């Protein structure tokens, strides 16, 4: 049907066929007279996989002959979603299966809906290892991913009463046709014990073990016949564990095979729990045996020329201490050639700066846990402590500053600062955050080690989000200038040229209208509720976190409904807002936002003086797939966090390469957006980071705006008196105390600001033309915001390889 | 090679071939640079189980188009072994199969020993339910085997110091290729709650869930194209289950996902023991629910012409009154109705004798797990013991034998008794258990319903028991009779016209002596350990009790040793001695036996004296696999349980059909066997029933064979003060203890026949050609333990149903 999505050869389409029905009889045992459309899904899931075998092998082995450098990226997080329909795009396959499934009697966008999302992260930083995995496949790096085969991935969220409920992702339940499990290379894990000094060096005995059983899903790159590994790790006891007696023996496995059972849904607060340093532990060590497995089987003076280690954020930091711990009691290095060592092999990808993110663990639970590990981490901080003494003779508090370990009520491991330590280089994902890192959090490692710190800027992968999630959007623009820009984003430049177009103007927006009508279609099928599709979409999707600032959305909205009763018989530019995301289960605060929101939408979306002019819907259960279906029906993306707390974000530049225009702050990315795209086609508000500042230092006073802004005031009085929650006045006083006591985000102090933007806002959408000549010239200059520009940064600055985009042979 | 393993056609071979690469490449996701032999083995299975899938699929659709009555064998042991062969052979593909891995440079013989059992039952009662499933295909009968898929088998032996240690059997590590999971048949089951009465009825409510997943595994007949179904249902949380707070409440599904974690290893002692109780029910409820669903699919008049249930024991026995649940409570068919569909429909197999294997069931359990099944059980019990007082008016005593409820300090429910009132027919499993059952526990049963009681005497499947595990003596018969006794075994009877053949005799001798041959290395290989094959190979292999003696056999053993220290340049015949079998965990006189028999063997085995002319061997882990080696390679089969209490036995069989002689007591099916085969070729010694009988009357005094034989005395006293403990002089006492002052079994009663039955076999083994010429007419005689005739009996007798013979299309 359409170029982008390859050709449907009479053969292919032949062969296709035959191996869908061969799947259908022989691996799932049916025959067409009982087989459900979940049936039909797997038999083509398997068709596909088929084609990707073949090119595994042969990569795998084209890095065994060459032996290139190797790069490991470490993460707790990968948060894939579906696989189906990127493999067939990257494969050049979509319109061949497309065309063979029709032939079939069968639909393949309908079979596409049944595959789960493998939901193994939180947001930002799981999604983003995602892309890099695609774009580091593509672009030719032997690279691999490493994590945890979590059994329950992120929660899914039912909406009950306007409330939040939690339940678990099985997503396992049905099989997962990607994954190969390789029993054969699995791993022991060391726990607990105690360390023996001896003669020849430290022993670490009496320990408790737990096996790390692999399993390889393969990662296509886009049409090069590449394919690499991601390796995740699923926990097995030992069969001798333990060995009611014997019967309780065997059903307390399951303590041991817990470490891999769930992941830990709180984004952007730290636990301290004993099962999440297991887990953290459990990762490393596993990877860090496989990496020295592999390099062995081709002297550690060459081993940073052979490997890298990229860790995302300090979740698995105890790399560091491991590496250290193998070198030193194993392989018996020397102290100070083994840091040399690791130091040139490790580098740290940061992510946050929220004070309340940062891990610091309990001394007392790593020193029952991993006794050895802090006997390491004490030394590596003692001979860290003297340099920087030399460097700063006499600066007594520098030292306690930079310590890894934090004096108090219970002593404490600074991750971060092991990290910095350990590592070659020290990266921030957006400019902005990068200086901040510098400036503030991180000033005194800078001052001792500037050669360290780094900037790459974050991005997103093109297949996946435009080429997959918008295929309408995708194809009007090869027509113009070729298919090339889909591996070189920076192509999108020369869209400018057609910003004065009138076909490519009605173009643009046809396909932003299909978008949606195709979206509020599929609001009334899987969820009863009718919009209007030619309202203005105003979206904010991304979790739920008071820094994100939800809240002041919310009071917009409020704001909107207020002037409409006020004016009803006025004219409004009509609006469908969309908010959506998960809160962390423990987070009481962001549970009462959403309830909030429902609350609101229940007011709105039943008043009949507002008609269809105004709209709140909150988007339940929102995740990658979901994602891929807002995304390209958005007309206005809200990126409103306070300055200098969003390290990056991600979504923005999912909307912006999508055909919406952003309303936000000057905060993470959106300030390399604005730049890009120049700021006249940017809808930016708010306080910069100096301002927020410059507040802090006089003091945070919520009361003065509510005094001075009467349609503010209009909205706390009515939340104060419950008319949100007629039948319970009282429940969202702890919203309204909040907003005015102690609110660390300044919801009130962008209040005016962010309301006359959206007027702004509301006056271009009615101008057609306009408006989609702004979105034009944002679509035009998103390239820099593909992750194959990011990756490209850390392979030629951080890793030392350099990419490549030549194929391998099929 | 050999003709009874069928044809090897260059089109098959060539097709085996490239079927196995494509697995290798594509399945498993290898080349031939990286495969191991684990991988090799998948590849072949994967190949041979594709031939199963056509077979499969329109075996189900030939019985949903005729609408056969079903039979439901339920049972909460299958003890499948290993796949591979049995399929190949089923299948007559295995010299097809030979020569194509012959031609890929690989050896088949090795590729099967990768294969892990499927070790799901302990033992006898385990074994004939796998039997029987091979049997009923054979037959052409529309049969499904229910039960439960353990993660964790019956453990692994290990032999520490001389002790047993228990070490789980972790089978499906590597996966299990033949099983193929239908979650989209997963089924809800219900435990706890409380029962309300409403006008409309009793209703069960405020239960909690757990799923049921079935996993199918296909049943090949004997090259007749029928593969019919095992389904074994394994335990899942529902996802809104129990939904740290949210982490621990993911952690918590393992509650109900324990309920299929692990088989039950205590095979005659009863444990009332909750979770087994969970398993029983689960069970039941999932299969119901499958068959009703399944009968509606084609009024319930109807259904015992649709449907028959056997219960392997009253393992299954809720089912009565489940069924009695679904039909009131659910369907509201009035209660004489149900009882008599349940009646018709039900029929019970006992498997013993021994008080305390028998299940009874403390109240206070049923009552908090399944109320509503306990008050259908009081009901039922009511309407029987009205029927005993009408049938017997005043016999008070008989009210309170028959009762279902058991008076005590914990009132019980008894199973058996809940069994025979629900079922049609009761049946033992072999002549003298079926009358035992009629004359002593089940008298007062029998006296009210005489039509009820039955025998079936067991039996064995000739396919894996004779052509799978002896193809060398399936060829040299094959060669004389044809082949078509592999499904007809009464065939084996025109073998007595070559009972003085000398070409025969020679042949029969020959295969016997490389199955000694191949054994005797397979010791040294696998074990260390060096045995002469020239000695008789006297085996004892079976489950570890009191009642089977393997202490009689193990005071045989001394006194040979005895006399040779005694008289050590007389002449003996050399005998290797081999026993083996587990213990249950928890019974301890189980256990000081086995450390007994390696003792023994300790100071046996290097007494320079001996020599090579006796040696003491304990056969490490024996189940399924390691029975098909040794039995084909024994001389002597042990069968000395004390009259009465084994009630059929299924290895005596066993060793019958594979060319070694018996010596047993007449007990079980040792009785019949003796009477098929003659009783001057076989060995028969020791106490009848009457005879045990009249010693218990009297009262069994061990102090009495003790003070009249010297040999016994001499072995008590070696045992008492160290002989074979010399570092922990009383490490027998409890077993002098126990042989001198409670001994339920009578073991000294029996030793002075023993050994003097024993010396007349060695009398015989002294004169090769008359002992081979008993043997043949051991084996022309063993056609009526066919599990064949087996099943053809209860199929006409209990069931309702005629078997056939006929070709399915291919
Ligand atoms: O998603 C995250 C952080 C997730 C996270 C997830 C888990 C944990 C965690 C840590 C310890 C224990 C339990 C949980 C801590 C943090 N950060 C976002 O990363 C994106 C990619 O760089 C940025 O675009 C966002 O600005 C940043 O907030
Ligand atoms: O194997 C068994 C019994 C096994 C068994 C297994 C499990 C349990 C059990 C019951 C409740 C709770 C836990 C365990 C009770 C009994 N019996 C044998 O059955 C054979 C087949 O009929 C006979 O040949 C043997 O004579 C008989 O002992």
């Amino acid at each position: 049907q359409i170029s982008v999505r390859g050709l449907a050869g009479v053969e292919n389409v032949t062969e296709l066929k035959k191996n869908f029905n061969r799947h259908l009889h022989f691996t799932l045992v049916k025959d067409r007279n009982v087989a459900t459309p979940r049936d039909y899904y797997f038999a083509l899931a398997h068709t596909v996989r088929d084609h990707l075998v073949g090119r595994w092998i042969r990569t795998q082995q084209h890095y065994y002959e060459k032996d290139p450098k190797r790069i490991y990226y470490l993460s707790l997080e990968f948060y894939m979603g579906r696989t189906l329909q990127n493999t067939m795009v990257n494969l050049a396959l979509e319109n061949a299966c497309d065309e063979a499934t029709y032939q079939l009697g069968l639909d393949m966008e309908e079979l596409e809906e049944i595959e789960e999302d493998a939901g193994l992260g939180n947001g930002g930083l799981g999604r983003l290892a995602a892309c890099f995995l695609d774009s580091m496949a593509t672009l030719g790096l032997a690279a691999y991913g490493y994590g945890i085969r979590y059994e329950f991935g992120i929660f899914n969220q039912k909406i009950c009463g306007g409330w939040q409920m939690e339940e678990a992702d099985d997503w396992l339940r049905y099989g997962n046709p990607w994954e190969k499990a390789r029993p054969e290379f699995t791993l022991p894990v060391h726990f607990y014990g105690r360390v023996e000094h001896t003669s020849q060096g430290a022993k670490w005995v009496d320990t408790q073990v737990v096996l790390a059983m692999p399993y390889d899903t393969p990662v296509p790159g886009y049409r090069n016949n590449v394919v690499n590994t991601m390796r995740l790790w699923s926990a097995k006891a030992p069969n001798d564990f333990n060995l009611g007696g014997y019967i309780q023996a065997v059903l307390d496995r399951n303590l041991a095979e817990n470490i891999s059972r769930v992941l830990y849904p709180n984004d952007n607060f730290f636990e301290g729990k004993e099962l999440r340093l297991k887990q953290e532990y459990f990762v490393v060590a596993a990877t860090l045996q496989d990496i020295i497995r592999r390099f062995k089987s081709s002297n550690f003076d060459a081993f940073p020329d052979k490997v890298a280690i990229q860790l995302n954020d300090t979740h698995p930091s105890l790399a560091i201490p491991e590496l250290m711990r193998v070198l030193v009691d194993l392989e018996r290095l020397d102290w100070d050639k083994a840091w040399e060592v690791t130091v040139k092999t490790c580098a740290y990808t940061n992510h946050t700066v929220l004070p309340e993110a940062l891990e610091r663990w309990p001394v007392h639970l790593l020193e029952t846990l991993l006794p050895r590990h802090l006997q390491i981490i004490y030394e590596i901080n003692q001979r860290f402590l003297n340099r920087v003494a030399a460097a700063f003779p006499g600066d007594v508090d520098r030292l306690r500053r930079m310590s890894l370990v934090e004096e108090g009520a219970v002593k404490r491991i600074n991750m971060a600062h092991l990290c910095i330590a350990g590592s070659h280089a020290v990266n921030g994902v957006a400019r902005i955050h990068s200086e901040i890192l510098k400036k503030t959090i991180f000033k005194d490692f800078y001052e001792l080690e500037p050669h360290k710190f780094q900037n790459k800027t974050n991005g997103i992968t093109p297949r996946r989000w435009l080429v997959l999630c918008n295929p309408g959007l995708a194809e009007i623009i090869a027509e113009r200038i070729g298919e090339e820009y889909i591996s070189d984003l920076d192509q999108l430049r020369k869209l400018l040229s057609y910003v004065d177009d009138e076909a490519f103007i009605r173009d643009v927006a046809k396909v932003k209208q299909e978008n949606k009508l195709k979206f509020a279609a599929y609001l009334e099928r899987e969820y009863k509720v009718h919009i209007n599709p030619n309202s203005l979409f105003d979206v904010q999707v991304k979790r739920i976190h008071e820094y994100k600032r939800q809240l002041l959305n919310c009071l917009h909205v409020i704001t909107l409904y207020n002037r409409i009763k006020k004016e009803p018989n006025k004219f409004v530019v009509p609006r469908t807002v969309m908010i959506g995301g998960k809160a962390a289960p423990g987070y009481h605060m962001a549970k009462m936002i959403i309830k909030l929101i429902t609350a609101i939408g229940d007011v709105v979306n039943h008043d009949p003086v507002v008609g269809d002019r105004l709209r709140v819907i909150f988007l339940e259960n929102y995740r990658v797939s979901l994602a891929e279906k807002v995304i390209p029906a958005a007309d206005l993306s809200e990126q409103i966090s306070t300055a200098g707390t969003e390290a990056s974000g991600t979504g923005n530049m999912k909307f912006m390469l999508n055909g919406a225009l952003t309303i936000g702050t000057m905060d993470g990315a959106n300030v390399e957006m604005a730049e890009e795209a120049g700021e006249e086609n940017f809808f930016i508000f708010g306080m910069r980071v100096e301002d927020v500042d410059r507040l802090d230092q006089r003091g945070y006073n919520a009361q003065e705006y509510y005094d001075r802004i009467p349609e503010l005031r209009q909205i706390i009085e009515q939340l104060s008196s419950g008319f949100f929650s007629p039948k319970q006045p009282d429940l969202f006083k702890d919203i309204v105390n909040m907003l005015m006591h102690h609110d660390r985000f300044k919801v009130f102090a962008d209040y005016e600001e962010y309301v006359k933007c959206q007027e702004r806002v509301s006056a271009l959408y009615k101008n057609p033309r306009e408006w989609t000549r702004m979105v034009i010239r944002n679509i035009a200059t998103s390239g820099k915001f593909s992750s194959d520009r990011t990756i490209a940064q850390y392979a030629r600055e951080i890793w030392g390889v350099e990419p490549s985009r030549q194929r391998l042979p099929a």
